[PDB]
């Protein structure tokens, strides 16, 4: 009827809704216990699906092209640190 988490982050079930890539924007596939394919739509609705589906793998292939130059064709440059060394050796005598 009404309450919190009406959409959630991940999704609800696994597939069950073959959405057209045209209706999808970007996708996210995990390797962890999740190991699920997340499909994000231009509407902001993200759903998960099993990568065991060929139709999914097929759509995933396109999805890349759909969000080839939009998904995140960038990689910020974080900071690190630095290092150095010294020596000391003079002729003998």
């Amino acid at each position: 009827v009404g309450s919190e988490v009406s959409d959630k982050r991940t999704c609800v079930s696994l597939t069950t809704q073959r959405l057209p890539v045209s209706r999808i924007k970007t996708y996210t596939i995990t390797e962890g216990s999740l190991r699920a394919v997340i499909f994000i739509t231009k509407r902001g609705l993200k759903v998960c699906a099993d990568p065991q589906a060929t139709w999914v793998r097929d759509v995933v292939r396109s999805m890349d092209r759909k969000s080839n130059t939009r998904n995140n064709m960038i990689q910020t440059k974080p900071t690190g640190t630095q290092q150095s060394t010294n020596t000391a050796v003079t002729l003998t005598g």
